């Protein structure tokens, strides 16, 4: 049977082929996680289609009505069979789905305008001048929405009450807000996304401080599924070979324009 | 029933306490890895002794006859329901015992003595007036013997002829050879322990270049042991609550001489 993949569209990770109206089946695509998905599955020896996941978010319980969307969902409710994907693993996702061991590592980090008065996540706290938000759907919110530490419960109590919302609905978006913002808007992204848009034309972006906090991306199964077993061998595999830190600098990188 | 939790004796996650004699149990030893073990004991229920795997190894497999060593031996023959160590996943360990997800990031360093003419793990392995090796039965030995890198299979090549033996017993014994060579024995050795020694007195050595790879410290249980699974929402818990930040900037930082 052929493995559904569910992922979200997040650049390096997946990204549309330039042309693709054209190719079609997963030649669609391209992709740090889509070159990941190919040796997985070579690796655990099965068919598979990539699928770009609906409401494009990555996973959060709806406190309301106790449903989970995004990637989290797709698995959680059996429309699909595996998450790979930018996917961090958290204590709240682990108790609904299986993750694998982490592939790549990464942190809560602070992207601003080059240029811009902001040192650490103490000195955002301290101020008003400067606007601060997170993605909505993710980690990064829940850290802060959970979080016991001083500095942290602070930066939250204003982003949670702050308007307009200091929230975006995807990465791309809160990039966007930043460079619009001439200085005036910091964005709390996972290290991995500020390294590579650091690395990408206008060059106006910046990451600055020591990751806020240490965690990783798995890749994802239904709870108790069968694939969890070779699935997480064969990333083992591929890290001890070298693998995923020579991709990491094929899509990082030796694509530099900075 | 009291958990038997095997661990080893490796700055500074376990260490005999400065009272060596005049403790018993669990007081003996204090360290890194003494607490991360208490509080996992706390949030999974249970109570445990400590004890010291008697071959003060990590774990390797006799290609002789097939058996394992060390805290891995300890799990995988009965000797130990659990091991709280700096305990490194690895993908024929993930084999025949089970890991939780990293508690701690970690990649293999080079640890010089200051002043020495050395730059990058490439700088070795153009020379030979400097000899460098390993840990003996521990997860950076198995690195080399292993990799298909240009550059780190000429390096193994050279360290699996040395003579005399450029391995070492323990970390310990690594070091010293390092400190006594004058400059013409180089470590290589995890980046946790090498961050640790470089701020010790005598203050005389410094890793050097960047890690030579990526990979994490888990917490290891019987292969299908019920432990498995509690273990590891508690380490999931412990991260997110930022215990391990905690911990580990009290006994590396904190802890500070140069
Ligand atoms: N250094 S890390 O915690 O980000 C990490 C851990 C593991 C990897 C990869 C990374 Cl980057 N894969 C192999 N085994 S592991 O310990 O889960
Ligand atoms: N970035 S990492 O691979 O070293 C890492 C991964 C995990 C942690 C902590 C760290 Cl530093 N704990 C929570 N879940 S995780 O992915 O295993
Ligand atoms: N990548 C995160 C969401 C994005 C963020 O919060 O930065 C996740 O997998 O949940
Ligand atoms: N942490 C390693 C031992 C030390 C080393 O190999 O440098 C292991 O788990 O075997
Ligand atoms: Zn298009
Ligand atoms: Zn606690």
């Amino acid at each position: 049977k052929t493995v559904v993949v569910t992922t979200i569209l997040e650049s390096p990770y997946v990204m549309m082929k330039k042309n693709h109206e054209m190719l079609e089946g997963n030649e669609r695509y391209e992709g740090y996680c889509v070159d990941l998905a190919a040796e997985i599955a070579k690796h655990c020896g099965f068919k598979y289609k990539l699928t770009i996941v609906g409401d494009g978010k990555y996973g959060a319980r709806d406190a309301d009505t106790k449903i989970w969307n995004g990637m989290v969902g797709e698995l959680v409710y059996g429309k699909a069979d595996i998450a790979i994907a930018p996917l961090t693993i958290t204590l709240v996702r682990e108790e609904v789905i299986d993750f694998s061991k982490p592939f790549m590592s990464l942190g809560i980090s602070i992207m601003i305008k080059k240029g811009t008065p902001i040192e650490s996540a103490e000195d955002l706290s301290k101020q008003t001048e400067i606007a601060y938000g997170t993605l909505d759907s993710g980690s990064t919110k829940e850290f802060f929405r959970r979080s016991k530490i001083a500095v942290f419960d602070k930066m939250w109590t204003y982003m949670r009450s702050a308007e307009p919302s200091v929230f975006v609905r995807t990465t791309a978006e809160g990039v966007a807000r930043v460079r619009k913002s001439k200085g005036k808007y910091a964005y709390l992204l996972e290290s991995t996304m500020n390294e590579y848009i650091e690395q990408r034309k206008p060059c106006d972006t910046m990451k600055v401080g020591g990751n806020l906090d240490s965690k990783g991306y798995g890749i994802a199964t239904p709870k108790g599924s069968s694939l969890g077993n070779a699935v997480n061998l064969a990333v083992l595999k591929l890290s001890e070979q070298g693998l995923l830190d020579k991709l990491k600098n094929k899509w990082w990188y030796d694509k530099g324009e900075c």
